[PDB]
């Protein structure tokens, strides 16, 4: 029997290795296989890696006459001590188990170990869409011990920057990810003490054309053809009135439009602010028409008892005004 | 081995410490970790918490030359008593056990325990949307003993309102959150008895400005265009009928949009009676030119065989009903 | 030991008690904590609750020098006899289990036993939107037992109408819960036997204003603006041609909306008929001016080579139309 | 003790019942409860029901004064044999386990024995929806032993036709089902040998005249209004061009709505046919005026420097095609 | 006791057959029962199958005095040893175990085994939407033992191509499957060395007419509605400028209806650019009128103090331009 090569029995398995005097350090190594998905209402991004431990553990070595190791399945696991990782800030996790468990146990003669197993995270990320579609976020998963201080175990990196790994094509359909790092930091809760804290962190951003395409093109072309009626004969109210109020119909459509596409986020916006200032200009033309209406029927009626000098102004006035508005807004948002 | 020094074989686990006397007193603390979801539909909002109890048992004591503590996983928790508590008005909850059960144990060398647990809970709560979007929230997580009564097991915070701490990064996507409080209360069934139970208390508001902007800001400006055709020559039919024809359907396009973002709630709200009002007033302004028109036409033909005063009257009387509806509307839903 | 005052392994807990006699009666109460969610397209509905059980053993008495009883947690309910009650015509089910299993054993020291545990549970409950937004539904929880015929085992409330309690608080978004009761009936197995069922009853609501003001309104305004045209000169056919092809419009584009808001029920209902009823009015609002514009257009042709009398007959048949379908139909649905 | 009665211990029940020689009958029925949902996107479909199987085993025969019969719940399963019964072609299904597991057994003095059981089971089903909504969708559910062969194990309805039952409120939202009935058949697996299967079958259809009134009444009241410009003076040129570009956004519009309302399949049917049929219709009007008005144009320049053919012909030649297309499309399609 | 038979107390079944020598080989088949879904948003398919081992093991091998094989359930399973396959890059899957666990195990009197079990996975698959409709995807399914490297368990297919069989009605609601075939590859862990790898692969393409009809009819319609205008008369302003400002207002409903109904993918495809080119066009129409009205009316003024030249260049120049277009851009995109 493989297991009566190592004294289980013998031993008490309750406890740490070394317990009584200085803290085991183990090791970790990572492997980031794919990102399954990503909430921008909930806020969080699911992940799916392997996680590895190392240390060492004199109670488990065997005698041998090579250097082979012996190879043990998850069902020893129970029968010995093993660290007790946990995800922090996470909202479910899972093990794989198809068609077996996914956990290898590998033991060298001198006594050391390699622990490995496959699992599933969601973890939590605060957003903020102030910027929207311009933003960028900045996300981290975290990895620590439940039970034991830094007083009994230490954690660190096995290999510093190199012990993270990513899978060549990771990918999401709506982000573009970069700049994968780790990093630790220790951490103090008042019940017991202090803890030490792995990160693992990445950044992502947005397809800036395709918004642009989609959501500032037609309000700008739309604010355009509004300026067409300054050109039109102020005689022909039934081709100067429907114009607008066509225009004033189109515009709004297409802001409900845009609107319904978007994630269900209730709170102000740069596109927001953009579409409704195109939607005020679009009103302002109408009513420009209005006065100049009221202003030659009045007088015509005076004298019954050429361009219009609003006309000309306007051809100017609006489109340096769109302009400015434009280049103090680009400014802003960059 | 570590179990065999406290005495496990020699007690009844079965039975409450101190039992056939006084109550036995229980402290708790809770730190919330962050706040997952919330459903406007269903009612109810999802959290991620950290739960510890504090207790004395003298069957635990154990003989020691130091004063250190010995700490378990949840394997230990099967073989001693543990408090029973449950989450009141709960629909689903669940406790994490990734890598392995989310559970520890202290014990001092005097008999004194902790005992802490992570677990996620989604609790119920009723909302009343009459005063959308201008509405606000209050909801509570409830914690109870399922099988003790105050006889004899005793519930309370350990410390006071220093017992509730929460995160510093707790947010919501369409949320403010305020108010954090706690507070006691007992309860009576008449199967059992009187029992203890704990309070969670916080507070829900909206962002006023965006939803303003949103609905609010459309509506207004749709009715001051519906206005601008009292100021048009009535001889001008063909421009004077499609102008009310289309501002009708841009009304009405608006309405629909703004019904199909808001959550499928099926009562009245606030903002329904606004847009309803508007509605009506830009139908009132196609029914005066009608009468306008008919009344010219009488009069030409019996002429047959300058101003009109209704549009003079309706000048002045559009704006200042408009006025005074919106004064008594925002007196009432401030 | 607790366990060891009941003589669990002198006595076979395989057979009821009373076995080879009478059946044995037992009472049952229910507490209605919270309905959680309705479900229109699959036809069913969620609710959680307690149930209680109570009955007579005597191999449950324990010698006792005063009148305490003792209470069990779920590990005991595998050692002993209880019956196995489920839900008839449910979906899913299942027990709560935070922090531990929601289970609790009394036993009094004559051997009486009560069984309580808190339960969640979906029923199907088919539903007739023949008459909707109008309609009236009926529901009902079903409860029996799976292996014990009424000659072994009669099932019963405990207290009557008085077994029945629910939370003060209990309400849906989008209904009107009242008239709770309870029921019994007898049902019959080709394959057993005769079993007892319990029943508890209630009835669903919706709100009438809401729906009227959403659906109702706009189709009734919209027929009444399609009737303007009739008191419009007939020689302005840039007037009277856009107006009516407008007003179509508008109502397809309402009757898009109200369907994408409405469950997705493909079967005709009410609101439907009232909806199709106005865009025909409308239809045939367009179909009477092009009659008057080419009578009229051959008149004059034939006269080369006034109010027209059409005009002056539909100002009064097409509103007492009107009015008779909605006499008629407010007469059928009430 | 009831499990001493039979030889629990004397037998090996790792082996079927007569093992060496012929096969052992088993015989099936089946009671449906209720149809849960269907999805048309993953094409596959949910059901309740009880499943009971019956086979004489000579090795559970007991001694016995009278003729009753012993019960026993799920807990004795797993101390005998039973058969390897599984669902062919399925998704995914459990087994009900509220209050208790619910599975039953009973063992007759001689060896006869009933065991049954309450399952839910979720199937695939291929649909085609080429004749949509005019479409007819069969489904099948399977049953079929998982490792023993027609020479180990022969399965059979045990009444005929029998033995399938259904409950007489089972109910579709959006379908209508019917001819229910029953079916066997032999299956071949290459690794092992012939099996044998048994089928259950009924029919679905859907509600015509829903569909009807939904789609095809709005797209051909639309083609018949775009007629009416032929009746109109071709020298009203604003009321003729208007109308017609009108006439085609309110097309566009219904055919928007009806896709946003149907099941998302991808690829053609016949109400898209009918559809865009009408949209071609409704564009060829506008071309005709088109050309009417720059042959009149360049009919009056001429000559400077009464109805005219085109219409004439165009209001007997467009209601003669579009009732020719109806024939045959209502030809073809039923 | 069939358990006896095998010496499996005598044997340490926690080692693989011919440990310390040459690794073992193990053959796999694999049968495809169904596809159950796709997501092309989070970019996985799901799929059900049967998996199939082979190996021999002498430890296994007991006397017979025929050829008959002996059948064992899954709960022989934990008493020997068997290969640990899993599935590479996938997110969830599960063993069906209704009624009970889907498992067999056979085993020959020479020490042959064959081990079956019934699984459903999900995986992830890449997909580029750059030529969104036209595009096509390319998906597989991977295999790997998950502790074992080649020196000790060496993985193939048993028969090669052969060893793969799919069922004869398996299709996809909106995709079609093509050109199934296996493939092996070697990969490298740098923690423990080589691993065997399996792959199945296959082909999805769309339905191309029902997508053109649907998207790229339209728009072509409307392009080509657009250029009617240049064929009116251009003293008719009331009839000029309402056709083209309703022709971009049908042009943006389409676009945004298009919008509504395809898979979210924010980034850019054949289809919108398409789109956005016909809208330019539209867009251009408009400016043109707007041109040739301000240079009439000057000309006009000027004189006070036949077809322009415009509309007839560009009743030539905009088919021609658009003609182009579409050849370059089918030459593109094929
Ligand atoms: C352990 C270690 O070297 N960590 C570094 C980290 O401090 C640095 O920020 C990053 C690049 O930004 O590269 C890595
Ligand atoms: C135990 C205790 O001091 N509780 C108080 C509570 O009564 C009070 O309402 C709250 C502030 O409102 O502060 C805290
Ligand atoms: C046990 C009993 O009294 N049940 C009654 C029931 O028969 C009656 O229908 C209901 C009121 O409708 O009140 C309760
Ligand atoms: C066992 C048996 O009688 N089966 C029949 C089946 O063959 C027949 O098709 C059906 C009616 O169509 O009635 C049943
Ligand atoms: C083991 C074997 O023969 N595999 C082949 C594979 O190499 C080839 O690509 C495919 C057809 O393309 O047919 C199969
Ligand atoms: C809530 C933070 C300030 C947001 C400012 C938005 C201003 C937009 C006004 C648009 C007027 C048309
Ligand atoms: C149901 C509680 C009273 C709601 C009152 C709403 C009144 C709105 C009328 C709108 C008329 C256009
Ligand atoms: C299917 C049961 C009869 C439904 C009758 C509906 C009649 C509505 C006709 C509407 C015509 C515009
Ligand atoms: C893909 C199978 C043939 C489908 C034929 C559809 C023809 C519809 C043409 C509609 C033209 C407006
Ligand atoms: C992002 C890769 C290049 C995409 C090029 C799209 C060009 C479309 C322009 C449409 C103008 C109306
Ligand atoms: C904001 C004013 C709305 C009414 C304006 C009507 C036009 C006035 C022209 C003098
Ligand atoms: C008619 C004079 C020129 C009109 C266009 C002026 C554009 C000004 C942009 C700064
Ligand atoms: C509510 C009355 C609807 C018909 C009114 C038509 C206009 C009348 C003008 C005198
Ligand atoms: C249902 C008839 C459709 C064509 C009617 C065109 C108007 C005719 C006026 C005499
Ligand atoms: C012009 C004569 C009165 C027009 C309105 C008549 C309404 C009739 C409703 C019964
Ligand atoms: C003006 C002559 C009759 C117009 C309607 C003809 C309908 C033909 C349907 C076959
Ligand atoms: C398909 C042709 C589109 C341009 C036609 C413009 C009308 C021509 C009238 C002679
Ligand atoms: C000469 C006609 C000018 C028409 C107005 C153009 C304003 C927008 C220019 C892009
Ligand atoms: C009026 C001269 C012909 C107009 C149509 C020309 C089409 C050119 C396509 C290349
Ligand atoms: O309850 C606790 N007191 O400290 C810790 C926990 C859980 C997470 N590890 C540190
Ligand atoms: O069934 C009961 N009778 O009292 C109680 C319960 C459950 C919750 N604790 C108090
Ligand atoms: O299979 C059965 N034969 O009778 C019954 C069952 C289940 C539900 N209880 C009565
Ligand atoms: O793997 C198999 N070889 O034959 C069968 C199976 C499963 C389903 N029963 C017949
Ligand atoms: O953790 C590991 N080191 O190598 C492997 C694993 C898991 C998958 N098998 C090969
Ligand atoms: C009218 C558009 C101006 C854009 C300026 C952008 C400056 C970075
Ligand atoms: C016309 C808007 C009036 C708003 C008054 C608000 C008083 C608090
Ligand atoms: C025109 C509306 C008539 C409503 C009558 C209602 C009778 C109960
Ligand atoms: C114009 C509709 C004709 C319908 C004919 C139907 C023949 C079955
Ligand atoms: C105007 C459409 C031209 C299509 C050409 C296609 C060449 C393969
Ligand atoms: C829209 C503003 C017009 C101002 C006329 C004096
Ligand atoms: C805003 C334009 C004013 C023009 C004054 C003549
Ligand atoms: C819309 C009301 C008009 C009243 C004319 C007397
Ligand atoms: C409602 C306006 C009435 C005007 C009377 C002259
Ligand atoms: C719409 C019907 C008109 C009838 C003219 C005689
Ligand atoms: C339907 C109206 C008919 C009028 C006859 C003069
Ligand atoms: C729409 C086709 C018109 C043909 C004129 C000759
Ligand atoms: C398609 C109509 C042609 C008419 C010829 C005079
Ligand atoms: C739309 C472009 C018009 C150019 C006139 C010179
Ligand atoms: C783009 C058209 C230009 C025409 C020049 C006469
Ligand atoms: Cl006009």
């Amino acid at each position: 029997k493989s297991e009566q090569l190592l004294r289980i029995d013998d031993h008490d398995f309750s406890m740490r290795p070394g317990f009584g005097g200085p803290a085991i350090p183990v090791g970790v190594d990572v492997q980031v296989e794919s990102l399954d998905s990503i909430s921008e209402v909930d806020m969080d991004f699911t992940m799916t890696l392997y996680l590895r431990h190392y240390w060492k553990d004199e109670r488990l070595s065997f005698p041998s006459t090579n250097n082979l190791s012996m190879t043990f399945d998850g069902r020893l696991v129970k029968k010995i001590w093993v660290p007790d990782m946990f995800f922090v800030h996470s909202k479910r996790s899972f093990i794989h188990d198809t068609t077996t468990d996914n956990v290898m146990l590998r033991v060298q003669p001198d006594g050391k170990v390699l622990y490995s197993l496959r699992v599933t995270v969601t973890a939590m990320c605060n957003m903020d869409f102030s910027r929207f579609p311009l933003d960028t976020q900045t996300c981290s998963l975290e990895i620590e011990s439940y039970a034991y201080t830094e007083d009994d175990l230490m954690l660190y990196w096995k290999k510093g920057n190199d012990s993270l790994k990513t899978d060549e094509r990771i990918s999401l359909s709506q982000f573009l990810i970069q700049e994968f790092h780790t990093t630790t930091k220790l951490a103090f809760y008042s019940s017991t003490g202090w803890y030490n804290r792995l990160y693992i962190n990445f950044t992502l951003r947005r397809h800036i054309f395709f918004f642009l395409l989609q959501t500032y093109f037609p309000a700008t072309l739309m604010v355009m053809l509004s300026w067409v009626s300054f050109w039109i004969d102020r005689r022909a109210v039934p081709a100067r009135v429907p114009l607008g109020i066509t225009t004033v119909l189109t515009m709004s459509t297409i802001i409900t439009g845009v609107n319904a596409s978007m994630p269900r986020v209730s709170y102000i916006k740069a596109v927001d602010i953009y579409l409704w200032v195109s939607f005020v200009f679009v009103f302002l033309s109408v009513l420009e028409y209005a006065a100049v209406n009221y202003l030659t029927t009045v007088q015509e009626r005076k004298e019954q008892k050429d361009t219009h000098a609003i006309d000309k102004y306007s051809r100017i006035i609006f489109p340096a005004a769109y302009i400015l508005f434009n280049l103090i807004y680009w400014s802003i948002f960059s």
